[PDB]
């Protein structure tokens, strides 16, 4: 087709935005709840792993990802981005600027399970295990959901990654958490307050950067972008205050930490929905978001007992389950939704998001225990 | 009318820069300014005002300040936005992203203002505050300003809101100050220099994101976009070249914050006249804004003799003063301005930005004492 | 001509990732090489020059850097941007865009200067210095390669400012640092790596601000720009990993200032070439600039034997010589580059390159000695 410059313009900035939420935003915001000695390594970590998945997506990644194939992986006719015109178009927007995009949710993917990660697992051990787990688990997921692949052919919503991101990227972390054990020193059982600043500024990097996340998933700088920016600033908002008011009346107080979480809770449960849904469907997924969030983190801690990075995971899953399930039901008309698909009824979506999740949550968690035991037979994982 | 993608896709992202300056901007920008043991809380309250102020936007906010009514405020037929078409267009832009970008800057306009009284007033108290005056007080502004309102009808020149956002909140929070005492502790007189980088950090997001708040006021990604954007650059620099050489003159040395506060002090100024004036307009109410702002803070100081993060109320009053003043006469052709309207000559534009200036000093304190004194009287002010 | 929204929208939100690319990337990431005692005046000493480049810009440096003339310098017809109507088109966006654009890559290069030299020279000498060099040196190159100049004429290939950004600066930076010495307490030979997380935090700014800077100067939200941005991604990636291999293989470990050196040499490496290259002469061009990168800074090392943010110049030196020496041998089709003008051969083109690589070292090597003499007659150098 023919390309539009100012969609052209808009991914392109989206992509940025994106790319701005591994680097710095995800790095800020675990650097803020590990431990000073181990936050150097962390940032290592997310960086070198960063450049290594910029790599493998163009090499292989987008090609096996967004390529056409079968229900689980493209092809390899994109090797490299061989065979990509520079003035081809995908969809509005040049290819090229789709490549870039769709790269930078797999940057911030695996960000999410090294940011946390990285202060138990080897340096090498990490790299095999991003190399096994971008490979056999986000590529096949995003080729399912934004590929054309099984999920969609079932019609599963999902606009900007409630599965391939999140949903994914929590299972595989708590997967390494669950494999990978951590010594607590003494005194540091509880994340230190001084170091929240920085979680709040990177969770503020995420916040922004989400924008270009959800509203560039639109892949256009139309209505439905439109939509997803607003209800991003929305449903954030709702989970904000929703996660405040749960730990209101739960400990007496707010918490910095627990505002963000809010954030980051709404954020992680519209990410499914932004662009299917209504104004009012936003806000009311972002208070049970937040309160899911709060409920996630509080069992989590109830089998850690300490406070850990990877507490995340249970924000990123659990709000992700929950922004999943609820697209199914928030997609509808009757609730200010953009409809669902010929034929499909919202019980059906329901099944189909139930699906989605199921199929997340087995093909991430198989494809890490196979990624962190080929890491740890080869070069050893715990640190 | 017809959306034009290019504007939608420029004021998306104008929009997100807006929001980026309140998170994290204004938030690390008072972080550096206020002692440690008060920046948790301050994060905090600024995180969930922030979600407060975005959904009381949604729900009445938006239909109230743009909205059509009558000369200060507007209607609720607007409420959860209700009855807007997701393609329904404003200017050249989707109303969705209207929604959103004016949305942004109720947030920094309240994040201007709670930053800075946060660790001197109570959790619960901040919420009623910020729920009063953000509906009885930037609402009726913005509408007056912005949806047609008085101001508007007079002919206010206001290109990005140096009424509606930096004197509104100056005297919302100046009024606070005043109201609510703030014990320093021994040695906190000043602000601490390691905590400085914080505050040039939050000076710099706030910079960034200005060009979406003044560059986005175009409402286009046209010539008057691109006139805000280089007033924008050349008020901040002028602003901070000014403010150093008064500084430089008056302690015989430049200091970061000084430095800082010039830019943000070009800022606040050129804020309202960055559309209607030329480069060399925009020169010249830098330089005059960096001195104001000097000035302002010092005799602030005077009054309060200790650093304190309200002496930021000091610039933005100040500053936002004069810019507005200067926009009544920079706005002239002859000053390379863009002219006034009908029958308008530069004396009456001035009486007309003297009377803006006035109403909204007036309105805004009114309705702040209200704010303090509603929730001093149900759960106490002062920490 | 005719302006395009698009365009203008896609070329003011790059020309406000360059501006964060300065304030506060490049403050942040020497923040966190330098000794907290000097953070501060480096802080002031790049805010004030960012607003001293930003005024001389506006002023009659677009004047004379892209004004028509010689083969050194333009015109001053377009002083304070006098005769330069609102509407006036450059290319396909407004000529006002390309000012603040063209005068945001100014203030960065202005800035890698002064964050590496501030703590080591007098603050009024700076000013002496920015004032000379980038009247005198920067400006002259700027005009050179993309004011219509000497290099232009010549063919030299340049996409982002390989030699009027990285190697100019780099050499100026250089030549600061032999004329101007440094005491290095007892205890700082090493950078301090608690204040590490600051330049990761400011390589992630100039990371995302690099692809309004390398993307933004296509000019356009056309295919060369999607090109470009997806060049920098991966070039930077291709560094990052470049460098970390090359410091495993040469240290048995890792850093995250190696990380993020890398990441800076691949993103000064691409800068000449991002949208004349395919994706894999980038991905070559960063693994090679990565390698240089740190054989750069280990030659430094050996010649200062400490760790100095002037070695920071090594990166962009060397990266960018070897990115503009890279440039004429990947801008081939058959490496998939774009190609070569009018009966150019890649021989001939390495030549110009090196021609152009000469003239700049040299130029800047020059007008930086006069701008340093100048100051320190004045007013002294050193601290």
């Amino acid at each position: 087709a023919v390309a539009d410059k100012a969609d052209n313009a808009f991914m392109m900035i989206c992509t940025a935005l994106v790319l701005f939420m591994t680097i710095p935003g995800i790095a800020l915001f675990y650097g803020g709840l590990i431990r000073g000695k181990n936050v150097l390594s962390m940032l290592t970590q997310v960086t070198v792993t960063f450049a290594l998945v910029c790599i493998l997506w163009v090499v292989y990644g987008y090609s096996l990802a967004s390529g056409e194939g079968n229900n689980f992986f493209g092809n390899i006719n994109w090797l490299m981005l061989k065979n990509i015109e520079l003035t081809a178009v995908m969809g509005s927007i040049y290819q090229y600027i789709h490549v870039a995009f769709q790269g930078s949710f797999a940057c911030i993917t695996v960000g999410l399970i090294v940011g946390a990660l990285a202060e138990r697992i080897r340096f090498p051990a990490v790299l095999i295990f991003v190399v096994v787990w971008l490979t056999l688990s986000y590529i096949p997921i995003a080729h399912m959901v934004w590929g054309g692949g099984l999920l969609a052919s079932h019609g599963a919503l999902d606009f900007a990654g409630g599965t391939v991101v999140h949903i994914n990227a929590a299972i595989a972390g708590l997967v390494g958490a669950y494999l990978i054990g951590k010594r607590v020193g003494f005194g540091k059982e509880a994340f230190k307050p001084h170091n929240l600043p920085m979680v709040f500024t990177g969770t503020a990097i995420l916040y922004i950067g989400w924008f270009g996340f959800n509203a560039g998933s639109a892949g256009t700088a139309n209505e439905i972008a439109a939509l997803a920016f607003v209800n991003t600033v929305v449903a954030t908002a709702a989970a904000i205050l929703g996660w405040i008011f749960g730990e209101w009346a739960l400990r007496g107080l707010p918490s910095l930490l627990g505002a963000c979480s809010g954030a980051i809770a709404g954020l992680v449960g519209v990410t499914p929905a932004c662009g299917y849904i209504g104004v009012g469907g936003a806000l009311i997924i972002g208070v049970v978001a937040g309160l899911a969030g709060l409920w996630g983190v509080t069992m989590l801690k109830r089998l850690l007992r300490v406070d850990d990075p990877c507490d995340v995971f249970g924000v990123h899953g659990v709000c992700g389950i929950v922004g999943c399930i609820m697209t199914g039901i928030f997609a509808a008309s009757s609730l200010g939704g953009v409809g669902f698909a010929e034929g499909v009824t919202m019980g059906h979506q329901l099944l189909v998001q139930l699906e989605s999740i199921a199929i997340t949550i087995v093909w991430s968690g198989v494809v890490a225990f196979i990624g962190y035991k080929l890491a740890d037979l080869t070069v050893g994982l715990r640190v």
